[PDB]
């Protein structure tokens, strides 16, 4: 990804985008009962914890482009990973405009939370206002889409999360973009029934994890993956990823049915357009997250991007015994011989893309069911459930996440979601948890599940 033309917003005409100031993040009530180190990220210039110039950390995933054409390695990537997918008979057709905004199997509904993107923020119109869950009217919706058409800007905000003290200090906090109502739609008519079939086909065959549910896929990723296990991560993959990635991602979603027009919308993805705050700016290359299926088309990429790496280290690979599951930039796999991923990772240097060793080691080591993680969490057969596998959410990010709130009000609900995952760690583990959430007030007050509760229906869940 790369940053072509940055000027200040008024002088096209644009207004400046009132994002916030202050974080939402504060203490919550469990702070001092439980340790922790991340802090809210850093989301505005005078930041007293700051250590480095904010606007500058910023924009540093943009790291340029490996300018080159598809070569004859990334060919075979696309022609193999397409091979999988024409499995699943995904439907080209577009999905009606019902189904694609107000939910559908396979397709939550439009979030009504969400920023409706430009020019709504604009003109202080919110999603709601022209959405509405128990109508389901399209109205309005229809208004507003003929007026401003498709191809608006993408509204480029700092993502207000936990951050690492080193991550604050040098002030690299995430930027998402917010992708106009009218494109959000857009996009999720014209590849709806490919968004549900990925979230309705977690695994090896669509290689993709988004939309799982751990409780349950965790016991499925082993079986699936059968060999030597390969994983790996990524330094900034979405802004890293060059415009031929997407030609990439043209060719397979051609390869699948979709006509040269429809697949335009990858174009809208990679070659940008941004209004931030005062500032607004072109890019070329680099996956907008948070735009409509940036998810499922970054997991798409990487399917591509690792048998790329492969054929063109290992001449002579069989892809047919290559098993690989993807969650945007997080990626777990598996091969019947051993692979040195150090070296997949030089070849991916050449591609433009920053590959390191699996949850910041020290070299490309050995992976093992032991020390393998994906999307944050370890695994762990049950001891006496051997088929079955718990899920691992360190208790360190549970520790972290309790200490802070965006809304007390959620309390009752957020506790619940960490008790959720906090089990998995084991009983004692729990019961030190459950002991310390009661020993502030509001703890005594929620409904917490018990253990020999979570591990039944856990259990029923098969
Ligand atoms: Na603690
Ligand atoms: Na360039
Ligand atoms: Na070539
Ligand atoms: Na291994
Ligand atoms: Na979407
Ligand atoms: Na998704
Ligand atoms: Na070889
Ligand atoms: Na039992
Ligand atoms: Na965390």
């Amino acid at each position: 990804g790369e940053i072509e033309f940055i000027e200040s917003s008024k002088d096209a005409g644009f207004p400046v985008i009132n994002t916030p100031s202050k974080t939402k993040l504060e203490p919550s009530v469990f702070h001092q009962v439980f340790e922790g180190n991340k802090e809210p990220a850093v989301l505005r210039s005078g930041d007293p914890r700051l250590k480095a110039n904010f606007e500058e950390a910023i924009f540093s995933k943009y790291i340029g482009n490996v300018n080159t054409h598809v070569d004859e390695y990334m060919l075979e990537a696309v022609d193999h990973y397409a091979g999988q997918l024409a499995t699943l008979d995904i439907s080209t057709e577009p999905m009606k405009l019902e189904d694609a905004v107000y939910g559908t199997e396979g397709l939550e509904a439009l979030d009504l939370t969400t920023s409706a993107g430009y020019p709504y923020v604009a003109l202080g119109i919110k999603k709601r206002d022209i959405l509405s869950k128990k109508t389901k009217d399209l109205t309005k919706l229809k208004e507003c889409m003929d007026k401003y058409g498709l191809n608006l800007p993408m509204v480029t905000y700092v993502k207000d999360e936990l951050r690492s003290i080193e991550k604050v200090a040098k002030g690299k906090s995430r930027l998402i973009e917010a992708s106009s109502l009218n494109d959000s739609v857009a996009m999720r008519q014209t590849f709806g029934n490919l968004y549900k079939t990925f979230h309705l086909n977690p695994g090896v065959v669509t290689g993709s994890a988004v939309g799982c549910d751990p409780d349950l896929f965790w016991s499925k990723i082993p079986v699936m993956l059968d060999g030597h296990l390969i994983a790996f991560d990524y330094s900034g993959y979405d802004a890293s990823l060059s415009p031929v990635w997407f030609a990439c991602l043209k060719m397979i979603l051609e390869k699948l049915g979709y006509t040269h027009k429809e697949t335009n919308y990858i174009d809208y993805l990679c070659n940008s357009h941004h209004l931030y705050r005062d500032k607004h700016y072109f890019v070329r290359g680099g996956m907008p997250s948070g735009c409509s299926g940036t998810s499922i088309f970054n997991s798409m990429i990487n399917n591509i991007i690792i048998r790329t790496l492969m054929l063109k280290v290992y001449k002579g690979i069989d892809l047919d015994q290559f098993r690989m599951i993807a969650y945007g930039d997080d990626v777990i796999a598996s091969y019947p011989w051993p692979i040195d991923a150090s070296l997949l990772a030089e070849a991916g240097k050449g591609y433009g893309l920053i590959m390191t060793p699996a949850d910041k080691g020290e070299c490309f080591n050995e992976v093992t069911w032991t020390n393998v993680t994906f999307l944050k969490r370890y695994f762990r057969a049950d001891e006496q459930y051997p088929f079955l596998v718990h899920p691992v959410m360190p208790m360190k990010d549970i520790h972290e996440s309790i200490r802070w709130t965006k809304d007390p009000k959620n309390t009752q609900d957020h506790v619940r979601s960490l008790c959720l995952l906090a089990w998995h760690n084991g009983e004692h583990e729990y019961e030190e948890f459950i002991r310390k959430i009661r020993s502030v007030p509001v703890g005594r007050c929620l409904t917490l599940p018990a253990f020999s509760t979570l591990r039944r229906k856990w259990l029923d869940s098969f």
